[PDB]
């Protein structure tokens, strides 16, 4: 048994890779690690086939982790009723019926033209005023917060008010309780909401979720717990874009090919959700129910294990020359939406905004690149997902 | 002719009346004035008769000023097109009829009910978070600018950011450069708005705007200055009440009177308006047409002439013991809202806003009380309208 590994939390201004799970990696493909909270150290699989395999075997569960205290890098955890990162089968299955409608292909191109509309709103708006904006703060943040109201269902005489909860993004962490404020408005606002529509018709999130309490296919106390990721899930569009457009924006290479090929950036926004690394260590892990092992390590049942899509994302043996950036790379099966049935509920969603995003702002913003240099851009800290908190640009206007 | 007299700008933290604007008053009913910037001088009427008249009488011109530099409180002078303000018969007429049906005593009753939701949420918003708040940021800022951006039209994805555009009002000002901006968002989201709606049966400000526009009744260019003002008038409701809450927080014997006649608070919210000293200085003065004489003085054919209704409003003549806030006060007569074809487009709507604000707040937050002593509550400076800047306040929570 490997001996335990201390993981602090990250304090990098960029969009480096971890230099501890660099190491990690090297360790070998299985390792105990320790990080800043929680108690114990748990197991973690650094390998693609073993991170992909875990992932998918119905040996480990993630319902056992509510009911423990595995090592974690939050410094607390209160998992609600009704989430589906914590959901098994059956009931893993049976929350996503009362959601996932509005989250398919066909509704995602079906809303496409709407959200095409919102993000011209917001370009315009900084076009009007002029070259120095801030697009994190008027373009990112705001941008998946208004499509992803319509996907939910938001009424509009409460866009504002769930836009200024949702709003709760923090700065970083602009507010303790400032956020609890948030939430906890925006919590009381969405029980009330799906207790209304307590039998409506409507493909939105907050009817069908509304319908299905109301007839015990998912009863309140799963209300939160079903709806409040989602409803906040734009935030990840948020940071995981803002790292894209900042490789973008100081690797003047990059822009260059994303600019050149109009109507085939598939690839290229693929290689980059690859190699970002989107959180800063790892998250939700799973708890080893039947005693197994894994790839020569022997895992004792009740051990908890995590795995890390990040690491995976960066196997040799499946991405050759895994550190550097392709953007015309082959297949790439990246894990960055994860992969079984915990799999992404946004993925797609998320995929088609990011597409609006790089293409809507490369066509209306000529001349886009830093309004500073890159050293002045902050990221964010003591956070889950990695990203800059802002990203100062400028671009041509009038002589 | 009487002497020029300086009447500079003035650093008051509180409600008192302008001392300056209390000499000019006694040293007679037609004295000279010379504000802060512009050219030269301008003639001023203290006297309610004097105000009311000159007010009402077609030989004093508005549009006239806007091709002059005559002295003002304002550093720039830089009228826009379509603007009420400095309309004239029939252009006034004929701008007023484009929008003034969305302002109407009907319209505003079938806004009422609605209205009353907003604050309500607002309110539960506090209430929920307990007492320490500020009156201002957390109730009286946003109210305003949400109904009004009701009457107005904006659509609803969009209110988030025409609100935060329209928070080119701050605090005393958060910047020149910046304001100069928030506005070029909104004004040109404004043009855009109306552009579309060409062809429009709505109620809405913006729609009967685009209808007109499109009919050439009140063609482009005159858009901004004709809805500008209005869309961003809830300001004046947000200082206004502002100072009407102060007096509450500040004056038991006030506050008693207010809490014992509900549904009979009228007599005492039209002698708070008249006692309040809305504005700083004077503001849109008009320039003689064909020569006049004015009680007893010669105002010269080209000379402007500025009123005062805050000092028409304290008229021995009209309001005996006119410094005391008396309230139950008989007819009351006072000219807050102006008189004559420029009177108050938004009379009537920012009334009904004041009767909810009281009402709802004296109702819903028992025991309101200032949570810090009033000498900390800091007053707007170097702005047109006069109000507090924050109202920090508690009231009654837990055992
Ligand atoms: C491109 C940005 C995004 C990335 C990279 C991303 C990535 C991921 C990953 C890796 C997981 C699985 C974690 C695990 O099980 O260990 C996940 C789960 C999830 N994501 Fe996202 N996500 C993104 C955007 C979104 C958005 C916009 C929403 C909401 C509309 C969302 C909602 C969810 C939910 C609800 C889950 C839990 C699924 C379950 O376990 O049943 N995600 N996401
Ligand atoms: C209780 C708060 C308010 C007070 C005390 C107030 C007072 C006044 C006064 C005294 C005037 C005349 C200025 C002059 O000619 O010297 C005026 C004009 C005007 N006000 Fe207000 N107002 C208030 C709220 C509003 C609101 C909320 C709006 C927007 C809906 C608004 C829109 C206007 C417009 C457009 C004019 C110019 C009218 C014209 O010349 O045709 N006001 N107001
Ligand atoms: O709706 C929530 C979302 C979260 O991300 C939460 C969290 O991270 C920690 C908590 O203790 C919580 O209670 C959380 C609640
Ligand atoms: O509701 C969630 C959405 C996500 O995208 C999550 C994620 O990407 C990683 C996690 O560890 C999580 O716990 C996530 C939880
Ligand atoms: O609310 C305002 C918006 C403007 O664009 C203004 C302006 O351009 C010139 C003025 O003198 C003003 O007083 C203006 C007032
Ligand atoms: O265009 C204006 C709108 C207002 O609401 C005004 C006001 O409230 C007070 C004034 O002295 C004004 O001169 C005002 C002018």
């Amino acid at each position: 048994p490997p001996p335990v590994r201390d993981w602090p939390a990250l304090d990098l201004d960029g969009p480096e890779f971890d230099p501890v799970l660099a190491e990690l990696m090297r360790e070998g493909p299985l390792t105990r690690v320790r990080l800043p909270h929680g108690e114990g150290w748990a197991w973690l699989a650094t390998r693609y086939d073993d991170v992909k395999a875990i992932t998918n075997d119905p040996r480990f569960g993630r319902a056992e982790v509510t009911q423990r205290q595995i090592t974690r890098l939050a410094p607390h955890f209160k998992p609600r009723p009704g989430s589906l990162a914590f959901a098994d089968q059956p009931d893993h299955n049976r929350l996503r019926r009362a959601v996932a409608g509005a989250f398919t292909v066909g509704a995602t191109k079906r809303l496409r033209p709407r959200a095409q509309e919102i993000l011209d709103g917001l370009v315009d708006g900084i076009l009007a005023e002029g070259p120095p904006a801030d697009l994190v703060e008027r373009v990112l943040e705001p941008f998946p917060i208004a499509v992803v109201s319509e996907v939910m269902g938001v009424p509009a005489a409460d866009r504002e008010r769930v836009h200024s909860w949702t709003r709760q993004i923090i700065s970083t962490s602009g507010g303790a309780e400032a956020a609890e404020r948030a939430k906890r408005g925006l919590y009381g606002w969405i029980t009330e909401t799906v207790r209304a529509r307590a039998g409506s018709e409507g493909g939105d999130v907050y009817s069908m979720l509304g319908a299905a309490v109301g007839r015990g296919e998912v009863g309140e106390t799963e209300a939160v717990g079903l709806a409040g990721p989602l409803q906040i899930g734009g935030e990840a569009v948020t940071h995981n874009v803002g790292q894209m457009l900042y490789l973008l924006l100081t690797r003047r290479e990059l822009m260059a090919r994303m600019r050149e090929r109009p109507g085939a950036r598939g690839t290229a926004l693929d290689e980059l959700l690859r190699w970002i690394s989107h959180r800063t260590s790892v998250g939700l892990a799973r708890i080893a129910l039947e005693d197994v092992e894994v790839h020569g390590t022997r895992i004792a049942a009740g051990e908890p294990v995590y795995v890390s899509y990040l690491a995976a994302n960066r196997d040799p043996d499946v991405f050759p020359d895994p550190d550097r950036i392709d953007l015309d790379r082959d297949p790439n099966p990246h894990l960055a939406y994860g992969n079984g049935h915990h799999f992404c509920t946004g993925a797609v969603l998320a995929r088609m905004q990011t597409e609006l995003l790089v293409d809507t702002l490369l066509e209306r913003l000529p001349g886009l690149r830093l309004a500073v240099p890159a050293e002045q851009v902050a990221w964010r800290r003591k956070t889950m997902i990695r990203g800059p908190r802002t990203l100062p640009c400028t671009w041509h206007h009038h002589h």
